[PDB]
């Protein structure tokens, strides 16, 4: 069912996540965890104190499509266990800022050929799929675009209910 879902979703804000390859999206799914720049860091932590829910709404560069999406259930830490990030070209992971703790709502994949009727009017009314990483996803659009995924029958959806 579709209840518990647009219950996590119920007034959360939404935030459209670019990674530049597959294996940080894979690393994001097996260990519960994402990192970004510093400017983007700020703008979540931020979101999480003022929001019931921060949703972050993955796709991979060049991939065509969405690759699933996940609550923040922290806001973001240093001195964890490393994260073996992969980096596009050879660049540092030293860029990178704070490591925040997410729960998967959903890990299966969408076509951006699905969205294209959601456009973000916090990115010009542009579709959806379109945006910089880290770019808010208004609410309206931020919740049809969660609910056109396909359901993902292996998420209890009743742990993250509990930490809101
Ligand atoms: C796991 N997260 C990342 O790899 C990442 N997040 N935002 C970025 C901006 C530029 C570069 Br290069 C990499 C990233």
């Amino acid at each position: 069912g579709t209840s518990k879902l647009k219950y996590v979703l119920q007034d959360a804000r939404f935030f459209l996540i670019k990674s530049n390859n597959h294996e940080n999206v894979s690393l994001a799914k097996a260990k519960g965890v994402w990192s970004t720049l510093p400017v983007n860091e700020k703008k979540l932590n931020l979101a999480f104190r003022s929001a019931r829910s921060v949703i972050l709404i993955f796709s991979v560069r060049e991939s065509g499509k969405f690759q699933g999406f996940a609550r923040l259930s922290s806001e973001s830490h240093h001195g964890g266990s490393p994260i073996h990030w992969v980096l596009p070209a050879g660049m540092s992971a030293k860029m990178l800022g704070g490591v925040f703790k997410i729960d998967w709502i959903c890990r299966r994949e969408l076509p951006f050929t699905k969205s294209a009727h959601l456009t973000n009017p916090w990115n010009e009314h542009k579709p959806v799929k379109i945006g910089r990483d880290g770019q808010e996803i208004e609410l309206e659009c931020g919740t049809q675009l969660c609910l056109l995924f396909p359901p993902d029958e292996s998420i209890d959806l009743y742990q993250v209910i509990h930490k809101m």
